[PDB]
């Protein structure tokens, strides 16, 4: 049997209960939130723009399987709006440009109609890279300053950016509505706007990287400028029973002037937006059992706290989640004395029933991977492994079972290799398991 964490209570009956949002009006049918994952499970081709971004069949099949899993509220990974502004070769992609029908369409629907099959909501989280997509995918990124992305410790460079113009600025917010009316076609539950993570959203909300003299630089209003430019411009557009949300990240605000006068700012900015939901990141709140150094963590964790507690309790009409590090069910109740609701990402990837099998009580606990949960690289490749496989409809691999690190870690080896000799850039996702021991799914 897999070795999970551990957990200091049994009840999970408050998990269940159903979390209603203000202004769309829907219910999420619990209180669990699975974290947008980048599944690189989309179509790619390195020569040839039109062809990318087409959601197949494999990455339609993990949402049927996420479907199934008791999640009330289901994230998609970011989608793009535009075929030369990718996070990562394998991004689905909703172009500025595209019908509301036809093959990519269709596809798109079919996520969504797997994912809410058995009640769950289907959000889209919807993404610009700005600064942040590869040079050998785009020459001429856009931020909001010239700030270039320089040094990246994985083999990925970043060409610098331009200042976004005021036409560049409209064609990025008619990308986010176009997004957002397709996903609404398509039959999604809602949109969530990916502004963390160093993203293009995230670039503007960040002084470090925000250095405009114009309305959309200085000031905290100004900074969030074009994120509701981008929310007014989707209500002219979609319906008001639309969930539209929004994922933010400490490390944006971090050793940069934050207080109370700029987190009631945010919070007035939130709720008089109409968001259903914030999505809050950058730390834990379930903290880990001393697995390794914590010198590299230790700015980034405190001042998380520093936000969370500065923001949750100030909203009441915009619902929250806490997305990082939750394991156990003791952790995830105890969340609940300060948000409305508890994201959970990596877990989700090794266990995509996760949520059906704390509901009924029949663990309390994820699954213990034998990977340090501050190896961040390493955790991501082994969700991103384990989606591909429910994409095949296998199984996922049980990392906290000594027999299956070696392989596994043999096949990162070999993936590394590929994508290290990937001169033409036609490979992409994550690690091809080559055990013929993987099982079809649900064993
Ligand atoms: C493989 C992988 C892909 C991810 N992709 C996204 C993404 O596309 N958008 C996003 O906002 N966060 C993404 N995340 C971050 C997760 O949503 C989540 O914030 C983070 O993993 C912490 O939650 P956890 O401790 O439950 O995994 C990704 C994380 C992983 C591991």
């Amino acid at each position: 049997p897999s070795a999970r964490y551990e957990s200091s209570s049994s009840d999970a009956s408050a998990l269940g209960k159903p979390l209603k949002f203000e202004f769309s009006g829907q219910s999420a049918p619990n209180r669990f939130l699975k974290g947008a994952m980048t599944e690189r499970m989309s179509s790619w081709d390195p020569e040839n723009l039109e062809a990318r971004g087409v959601p197949s069949k494999n990455l339609i099949n993990l949402y049927r399987r996420w479907g199934e899993g008791g999640i009330g509220l289901i994230l998609t990974g970011n989608i793009m709006i535009e075929y030369d502004q990718l996070e990562a070769a394998g991004n689905p992609i909703i172009p500025r440009d595209s019908d509301f029908s036809g093959e990519r369409f269709e596809a798109f629907k079919e996520l969504a109609t797997e994912a809410k099959k058995h009640g769950s909501l289907i959000v889209g989280q919807v993404s610009h890279p700005g600064r942040q997509v590869e040079s050998k995918i785009q020459k001429n990124p856009v931020s909001a300053s010239d700030v270039q992305l320089k040094g990246e410790v994985m083999g990925m460079t970043f060409a610098k950016p331009r200042a976004a113009t005021d036409e560049d600025i409209a064609n990025i917010i008619q990308g986010f509505v176009h997004a957002a009316q397709y996903l609404e076609k398509a039959g999604y539950s809602g949109i969530e706007l990916h502004g963390a993570h160093g993203y293009l959203l995230a670039q503007f909300l960040s002084p470090t990287t925000n250095k405009r003299t114009d309305k959309y630089g200085g000031s905290i209003e100004n900074r969030a400028r074009i994120i509701v430019e981008i929310t007014d411009a989707i209500r002219k557009r979609v319906s008001s029973s639309f969930v539209v949300g929004i994922k933010l990240n400490s490390v944006e605000f971090q050793d940069n002037g934050f207080n109370p006068d700029e987190a009631r700012q945010i919070c007035k900015i939130l709720e008089e937006n109409k968001f259903d939901f914030v999505e809050l990141s950058g730390g834990t709140y379930e903290k880990n059992a001393f697995v390794h150094q914590r010198e590299t963590t230790k700015k980034r964790e405190g001042f998380f706290l520093e936000f969370a507690e500065s923001i949750a309790p100030v909203l009441s009409k915009t619902k929250t989640y806490i997305t990082g590090g939750f394991k156990s069910v003791g952790a995830m109740v105890a969340a609940l004395d300060v948000v409305d609701g508890v994201g959970l990402a990596r877990p989700l990837a090794q266990e995509p029933r996760l949520c059906k099998d704390i509901l009924e009580g029949t663990v309390t606990g994820a699954i213990k991977q034998r990977i340090d949960e501050n190896n961040f690289i390493l955790t991501n490749i082994a969700a991103g492994t384990q989606m591909r496989l429910v994409g095949k409809d296998q199984e996922p691999i049980d990392l906290s079972q000594e027999e299956n690190m070696g392989p596994f870690l043999q096949d990162v080896g070999t993936w590394t290799e590929k994508m290290a000799n990937n001169t033409n850039q036609r490979e992409y996702g994550y690690v091809d398991i080559t055990s013929a021991q993987v099982v079809p799914y649900g064993t």
